[PDB]
This record gives structure tokens, C-alpha cells and sequence, in this order.
């Protein structure tokens, strides 16, 4: 009995900006953004849209009325919360229809959120098999106009269906997991923005990366010749290719070609949208299964996952024969080309606007489940 | 085979106020206090404790040096969190020095969290016998000088390590889990008191009980009678007592005396605390084994658990030959015993003062994993 992801979607904004507009407006070459951090598109939302829009709508892609009968728990690994307490899965449970009798709750740590959210989903499943899990990464990564993490912006979320007998992509019992209090990237309670240092924060990743990795090979004796593609959470493409450089040099040459080609094909969706956080990753595996020729039934995907504060995880899922039958090219590829081009300036106006939340107030939004209206604090989604 | 939790304790701050106090400075009815609402002490803690500084003492009382080495996963339930994005889980890991290679998270669903994580952390063991979890439930339950929730509030942690041939209680696999999108209780990202509807919340908590319940025993024909004991999640202790009044009055008379009886056994520490959200389920059940002499091995427990948004679960624990060598009694009378009693003045002067992260400064607090400074919003922990 095989446990997984059954079906995988994503979401991001209808609103995007050009890295080369972005960098003209920063008073920069034109293609630092395109060819030093990797990024060819940022996603970018109005206040008018949450992590519940996006989680919403990218979990509308994939479930069906059999599925919400099924799921008896909802998760949402986020960073991007909008309560301290209230879960933001009790509203997606709502939105989506899924059966009363249900647990739903929030996972918090940063970037990882999601996949501690998957991996339990997995267990679930496993002890219970005909029961079903809708796990969900959200999140919105804003560091502020002309800062330094700016160009690495993003929003948008991946919806997850974990089941017995997965029809995409089945999970192994190898993980391995670290944690290491450091303080790269947080964000205070208060703090609209993340507190970030940037050198530390590449240098705990790429040494996460490198310290899963070498645990993994112990425990388990499989090496890069075992992969046949690596999904990778990644702040920006040119990151993770950074850490997987620093681990594949003494690989032989073939293999290193090999390796940095999966790679590349794993973030052709990514240099379109940019950070999504906890759903990073998985925006990684999702491109790897819709435009990674190579692949085929049976092939091992190597996923590394990364938190910072800071948690990582490596874990590896097979290709189920048939996957190829149950992706979301089509709207994928339509989600993304038919999204508005913003000017630096509509942009700029679009970024700065808040949304108080202490304002009895509507909201005007043609997108749904996007937030209509705000009431003693309380959001309303058009659905 | 059995899984559940080996060992459980919990830790308040080190003061305290008299109800009697507070509702002759409120210019309330004593009785409205101890009998109303049943609240006898009301647990305070000045900024210099956080839910890290809860979270380090209550584990620490029940980790050794060889549990450290088998736990690869740390979980930290709740809904007064320090960082949105930085699990508190991570800190905690550090400070207990748990092996490195474990996941550390936080789950967030309001009083349900910790709840959460205790049965994703049992799924954990059953799948891995060899391994432990680490889940701490850890709260601060201020809603506000002279504001409605006010006699309600508490503070603390209940920690509880989760394997599998567990010393205290053998969880079973009958849980009933509800979610509902209910806004009784709530904290909007920003505000640092909750948003609270006193009558809905005393509705849905007694009407998702009773829904729970009706469930649970339509599935399993499980009643009132094969129950030895109830836990409650227990914002206030005549909460519970109300909900189970509401579904009680068609028991024989006896029944009810029982129920009732072992009702009020559950909430002999409660009465000295105030909520603890995430751990009131728990600090029940601490009290309900440390108080209740009747009780045995083989007995089975029934717990409920909820939290405002609102999510509910109903499960049911059997106590396990000899787990009355394996409590904390004697730790916990002296904890609530030897507190300081503060004034209301003094209440009022610990309780309203606030700490800004954006300041740099050192705190001065003789409590073991106290915060110690705060640099660059940074907290250090003394130990
Ligand atoms: C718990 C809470 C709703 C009580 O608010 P409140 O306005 O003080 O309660 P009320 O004024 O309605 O009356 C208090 C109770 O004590 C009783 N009472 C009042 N004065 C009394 C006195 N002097 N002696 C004895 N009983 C007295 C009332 O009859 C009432 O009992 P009942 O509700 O069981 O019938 C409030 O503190 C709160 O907002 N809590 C936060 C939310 C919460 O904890 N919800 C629980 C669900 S998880």
C-alpha cells in the first residue's frame, strides 16, 4: 500500500512584473535579476487577495466532490498568517466544502511549514487508507520596495492531496530532518516584514543542504547516480543551484551535467513567479513533473526542504505509472500567460497599499474566494 | 503495540492573584468569580517569560538524557506565539538539547494546537516504535485589565513525551474530530489581545461537544457509563461542567454524581491556574491523575478538546499499569504552593507592562529560561 501525492496544484496572483522593467527601476543592469539571482517574473497580489485566496483557489483545482467527503483534515503550512490564533485551514475547510467532521490547523515554520504538514499528512493516511489529506503551502513573500530581498518577491500557493495509492507521486520512509537554532531570517511579532541577513542565510542553507544530504547517504547509501531528479526549495533559482553546485563537484562530469539540467527544468516555473515560501519546493516538484521530459514511471525524486530558523528535510517520492495522466499543465501554463503586466509604478502602488484590517470596509476584486469585505476585523471571501 | 504518553507535566509562572482580590478591585461579586465561573487564582507572569521560557521548564521536567536521544521531532502547540515565522519549536530544541536530527514546528489552531500535535505525534510512533515526540502545549491568556475575559485568564506549558509502550496513557484509535468556521475567538495579526464573542464561544464550545459526542458514540456505542473519567479542554472551569450538564440529564442520577464527581477531580488544578488555551485539556489530565484516588489502571479516559475558530476532537486514553509511579505530583503542589501572591496593583503594574523587541536591553528574572536580552529583537534565554 502506497502513500502520496495523489494530486498537486498551484496558484499565483493574475499580476506580475518584468525583472528587466524591476531592475531599470532600481537603477540597475537590466540582468542582474535575470542572470545573478535567476528571476525572470515576480508574482505580485493586492491587498484584496490572502493566503486564503490563494489556497483557496488552488485547492479548487484539484478536488472533487469524492475528495471532500474523504479528507477528514485540512492543513496550511504557512509564515504568512493573518491570526495569532484562528487557523487559516478552518476557512479553506469552509470554502472548499470538505466534510464536517474534520481536524483543521496552521503550521508555522517559515519555509518549511508545508512539508511538516505533508509528511504527517503521509502517516495519517498510512494508519488510515481510505481516508484523505488536503495539505496546502500559502504564503505572500514581501520584503519591501527598493530592499535587498525585493527582487526574490513572490505569492502564491501549492495545493497538495495525500492519499493511499497515489496516482503521482509515492512517498518513501527515508526522511531525514535537522534542526539548528539560527537566526538568518524571522519575522517578530509586529513586524510586517522579515528581519533578514542575507550571507547567513545562504550560507545556512547551502550547509543545510549539505548536512541532510550527508546524513541521508549515510542512512541510506544512495548518492546523486540514485536521483533521477532533485526538487529543491529555493529563495531564487540561482540559490539552490548554488548549493547543489557545492555537493556535485566530485561527480563525474555526465552526472554533473545531468544533475544542473534536472535542476534547470525544475525551476522553469519559478523564474516566473518567484519566493512562495513553504510552497517553494513544491512549485519545484511541480515543474519538475510537467516539464522534465526525462522522467518516467518508477524514477526517484530527491526533494530537500528548507526552513530557515532553521529546518530541513530530505525525503524521496517515486513517480506512480500514469502521473503523466493526472498533472495540470493546461491551466498551469494559462494561469501564468494570462496574467496582467504591471508597470514599476502600478506595482509600486499595488505593494505599498495596506489593508487595515481595523476599518469596517468592501472590497472590490473580480478574483474568487479573494477577500470582499472586512467586518469588526473579520474577512469576508467572495466565493 | 500501545502508543500515547510515557510522561506529562506542566509549569506555571511563579505568581499569582487571589479571585477575591480581583473581584473586590472590579467591584464584582466574589461569588461570581469562584462560583460563577470557577476561578480561585489566577496564574500572571511579568515579560521576562514567554511561552519558551513555559515551554523549557515544563520539558525539562520530564526529559532525560537518553529521551533527548530518541526524540527526532519537537512540537510546540500554540496561539501566543513570538515570531511569525520562526517556529518556537526550534528554540525549545536547542534548549533541551534534543539530538539534532528531528523536525521542530509549531502548530497553530487556537486551544486545539497542542491537541493537534499529540496525535500526529501518536500516528509518528506507531510508525516509528523507536523514536519519541516531543509535545508542548504553551500559552498566555491575557485578554485585558477590567475587560470581559479578565478572570478567565492564565499562563504556562504542559509538556508530554509521546512513544509508544507509554507509562501513563495507551491512546486509542477512536477519534472524532469536527471543524467548523465560527468566529467566537480570535486574534487578528497585529492586535495583541483577542477578539472575543463571551456567549458564542460558551455555545459552540457546548454545541461541538455535544456534536463530538453524538458521534463518537454512534460509532462506537460508547456512553457516559464506560467512561472512568472526562477531560475537558477547560477555558474556565465551568465550562466544561455546563457542556457536560447539557448532555447528562437523561443519565440515572448515580451516573450523574459519578460524572460530575470525577468532573470536579479534573479541575482541581484548573481552579489555581486560569486557561492555559492549548494546555487546559491537559492540565486536566494531569489533575484528574494526580488528584483522583478512585481511579486505576485499565480505566478509560475520555478527553475533549477544542479550540475557538473552531476545531474539536473527541478521543479516548486507557491508564497503564503503574502510571501512578510516573507522575509529578509532588512537583506540581510545590509549583502552585510555593508562588508569590501579588496585589492587584502589582498584577495590574507585571501585567500591563510590554516588551519591545525593538529596543535592545537585558531583563533581569531569576527563572531558569527567562529571557535574558533582546538584541536586534533577538531573544537570549538564562540557563
Ligand atoms: C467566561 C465569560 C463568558 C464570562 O463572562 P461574564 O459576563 O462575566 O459571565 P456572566 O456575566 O454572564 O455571568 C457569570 C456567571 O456567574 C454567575 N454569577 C454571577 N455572579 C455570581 C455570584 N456572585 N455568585 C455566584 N454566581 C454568580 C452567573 O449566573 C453566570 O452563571 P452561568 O453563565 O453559568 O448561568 C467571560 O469571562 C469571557 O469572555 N471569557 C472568554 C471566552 C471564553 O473563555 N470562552 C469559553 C469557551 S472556550
Amino acid at each position: 500500500m502506497t502513500i502520496g501525492i495523489d494530486k498537486i496544484s498551484f496558484f499565483v496572483p493574475p499580476y506580475y512584473i518584468d525583472m528587466t522593467a524591476l531592475a531599470e527601476a532600481r537603477n540597475v543592469d537590466p540582468g542582474k535579476f535575470h542572470i545573478g539571482i535567476g528571476q525572470d517574473q515576480m508574482a505580485v497580489n493586492p491587498i484584496s487577495q490572502d493566503i486564503v485566496t490563494f489556497a483557496a483557489n488552488a485547492a479548487e483545482a484539484i478536488l472533487t466532490k469524492e475528495d471532500k467527503e474523504a479528507i477528514d483534515m485540512v492543513i496550511v503550512g504557512t509564515e504568512s498568517s493573518i491570526d495569532e490564533s484562528k487557523a487559516a485551514a478552518v476557512v479553506l475547510h469552509r470554502l472548499m466544502g470538505i466534510q464536517p467532521f474534520a481536524r483543521s490547523f496552521e503550521i508555522k515554520e517559515a519555509c518549511y511549514g508545508a512539508t511538516a504538514g505533508l509528511q504527517l499528512a503521509k502517516n495519517h493516511v498510512a494508519l488510515h487508507p481510505d481516508k484523505k489529506v488536503l495539505v496546502v503551502a500559502a504564503d505572500i513573500a514581501k520584503y519591501g520596495l527598493n530592499s535587498g530581498g525585493e527582487p526574490t518577491q513572490g505569492a502564491g500557493a501549492v495545493a497538495m492531496l495525500v492519499a493511499s495509492e497515489p496516482r503521482i507521486l509515492a512517498l518513501k520512509e527515508d526522511n531525514v530532518m535537522l534542526t539548528q537554532d539560527i537566526y538568518d531570517f524571522w519575522r517578530p511579532t509586529g513586524h510586517p516584514y522579515p528581519m533578514v541577513d542575507g550571507p547567513l542565510s545562504n550560507e545556512t542553507y547551502i550547509q543545510s543542504f549539505a548536512q541532510v544530504w550527508d546524513e541521508h547517504k549515510k542512512r541510506t547509501g544512495l548518492d546523486f547516480a540514485d536521483y533521477d531528479a532533485l526538487a529543491f526549495h529555493i529563495p531564487y533559482t540561482k540559490m539552490g543551484k548554488k548549493a547543489l553546485l557545492a555537493k556535485i563537484s566530485d561527480q563525474t562530469e555526465a552526472e554533473q551535467e545531468r544533475i544542473l539540467a534536472r535542476y534547470e527544468e525544475s525551476i522553469i516555473y519559478s523564474r516566473r513567479v518567484g519566493n512562495l515560501y513553504t510552497g517553494s519546493l513544491y512549485l519545484g516538484l511541480i515543474s519538475l513533473l510537467e516539464n522534465a521530459t526525462t522522467l518516467t514511471a518508477g524514477n526517484q525524486i530527491g526533494l530537500f526542504s528548507y526552513g530557515s530558523g532553521a529546518v530541513a528535510e530530505f525525503f524521496t517520492g517515486e513517480l506512480v505509472a500514469g502521473y503523466q495522466n493526472h498533472l495540470q499543465k493546461e491551466t498551469h501554463l494559462a494561469l501564468l500567460d494570462n496574467r496582467t503586466e504591471l508597470s514599476i509604478a502600478e506595482y509600486e502602488a499595488m505593494f505599498a497599499e495596506t489593508l487595515d484590517t481595523d476599518i469596517d470596509q468592501t472590497l472590490e476584486d473580480e478574483l474568487k474566494y479573494s477577500i470582499s469585505a472586512i467586518n469588526n476585523t473579520v474577512r469576508s471571501y467572495r466565493n
